C-alpha cells in the first residue's frame, strides 16, 4: 500500500479495536456491577478517575497491581473484551456502516460544495 | 445513544480519509512532483485528523487543490471497498487481545 512501509493500515486499525474493546469491556462490566456489587462499582469509579482506559493494555496493567480485587477485576475485564469481540461485536454491520459514510460523505462533501458555490 | 459498531465505523471513516491522503501523498511523490509539493504545503496548515473539514477547505483552496481532493475521494472510497483487507485486520484484533491477555497475565505472575 503506497505511503505505509511499517505496520499495515489493518494492523493499525486492529490496534485500535483491541483498545476500543477494552473501552467497551470496561464499560459493560462496569454496567453490570451497578447493582450487583456497588462497593466494588465505587471502587472501579475511583479508579477510572486517574487512570486512562487509552492505553488500555497500561490500564489493565495497573489495574491489576492496584489490589488482588482489583487484579480480579482486570481478569473479568480481560475475559469480557474476549467474549464481546469475538461473539457479540457485529463486525460485518461495522463494515457496512463505515461504507456508508464513507459514501455518505462524499455525497454530501459534493452537494454542499455544488450548492455553495452559486 | 451510538452504538460500538457505529462509533467504530465513524472512526474507521476518518482513518480511510488519512490512508487515502498517505496514498495520494506517494504516488504524487511519484508521478506529480509539483502537485507533491502543493499537497505538502497544504499538510503544513491543515490536519487531516479534521477529516471531511479538511477535505471540504481543500476542495475550495482552488482548482488545482480540489484536483488534489476529488483524487483523495475516489481513492478513499476505492481503498475501503477494493483493497483494505477487513477479514485480515478482524483476525488481527483477535490476535490482539489473545496475545494481550496472555502477555498481561504471565506478566503479573513472574
Amino acid at each position: 500500500v503506497p505511503g505505509f512501509g511499517e505496520a499495515s493500515p489493518e494492523a493499525k486499525a486492529a490496534k485500535h479495536l483491541h483498545d476500543f474493546f477494552t473501552y467497551v469491556a470496561v464499560r459493560i462490566v462496569s454496567a453490570q456491577l451497578e447493582s450487583y456489587n456497588p462497593e466494588a462499582y465505587m471502587e472501579l469509579r475511583e479508579f477510572l478517575d486517574t487512570n486512562s482506559v487509552s492505553d488500555g493494555d497500561k490500564f489493565l496493567a495497573t489495574l491489576m497491581r492496584r489490589s488482588s480485587r482489583h487484579m480480579n477485576l482486570a481478569l473479568r475485564i480481560l475475559e469480557v473484551r474476549s467474549a464481546y469481540a469475538k461473539n457479540d461485536f457485529e463486525w460485518d454491520n461495522m463494515k457496512r456502516l463505515a461504507f456508508k459514510n464513507v459514501d455518505d460523505s462524499n455525497t454530501r462533501l459534493m452537494r454542499e460544495y455544488v450548492l455553495e458555490t452559486s
